[PDB]
């Protein structure tokens, strides 16, 4: 179906809030990564399409997702970036896995309703 932007926003936003409210796990994902500041110059060599919670929120607010799967894809892109760039024993890697689990429980019922 064609999705009215506000209908989408209303359905998806709670799932994004749930991730944002995961403390401390969501902390590393609330703002775009800044390799200059963080002193990790090689970040963009590894991560070709940066994504994060704030960017996803902005796209959601500005009606830039026409369909639910698009939002899901951005969520997974964010996760995959973190798993890719961070060692599997790192804090960020584990935070990422936790967010992944929270998302799964959140998104399933929502997708059905859409
Ligand atoms: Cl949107």
């Amino acid at each position: 179906k064609i999705f009215k932007p506000e209908e989408l926003r209303q359905a998806l936003m709670p799932t994004l809030e749930a991730l944002y409210r995961q403390d401390p796990e969501s902390l590393p994902f609330r703002q775009p990564v800044d390799p200059q500041l963080l002193g990790i110059p090689d970040y963009f060599d590894i991560v070709k399409s940066p994504m994060d919670l704030s960017t996803i929120k902005r796209k959601l607010d500005t009606g830039q997702y026409q369909e639910p799967w698009q939002y899901v894809d951005d969520i997974w892109l964010m996760f995959n970036n973190a798993w890719l760039y961070n060692r599997k024993t790192s804090r960020v890697y584990k935070y990422c896995s936790k967010l992944s689990e929270v998302f799964e429980q959140e998104i399933d019922p929502v997708m059905q309703s859409l």
